[PDB]
């Protein structure tokens, strides 16, 4: 599923990841707009041999089980496929636990990158929430 801005700012708002470990809904949405570019079905592999999936791009190398990153980590306990769906309630509850983690939302590299220091609310601006 490809959201909409607005649309994808909506459901993560309904899945408690506004405002969770003090990053406003607009964080959450710049990050999966540059990580994903709002699709679900988003999948990258990486150059160690791991896989980024879905809308949040998160990596098999500890997140997910896809059955090829040796040596790996699941720590969602969860097969990375979960991540693709259309409803996102899987990337959203391991986004939570990664964004536990101790880097905050500097896990992802997108955020980092793109939308850490900018006006993020822009993402969230004009939706009906
Ligand atoms: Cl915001
Ligand atoms: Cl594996
Ligand atoms: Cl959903
Ligand atoms: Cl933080
Ligand atoms: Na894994």
């Amino acid at each position: 599923k490809v959201f909409g801005r607005c649309e994808l700012a909506a459901a993560m708002k309904r899945h408690g990841l506004d405002n969770y470990r003090g990053y406003s809904l607009g964080n959450w949405v710049c990050a999966a707009k540059f990580e994903s570019n709002f699709n679900t079905q988003a999948t990258n592999r990486n150059t160690d041999g791991s896989t980024d999936y879905g809308i949040l791009q998160i990596n098999s190398r500890w997140w997910c089980n896809d059955g090829r990153t040796p040596g790996s980590r699941n720590l969602c306990n969860i097969p990375c496929s979960a991540l693709l769906s259309s409803d996102i309630t899987a990337s959203v509850n391991c986004a939570k636990k990664i964004v536990s983690d101790g880097n905050g939302m500097n896990a992802w590299v997108a955020w980092r990158n793109r939308c850490k220091g900018t006006d993020v609310q822009a993402w969230i601006r004009g939706c009906r929430l």
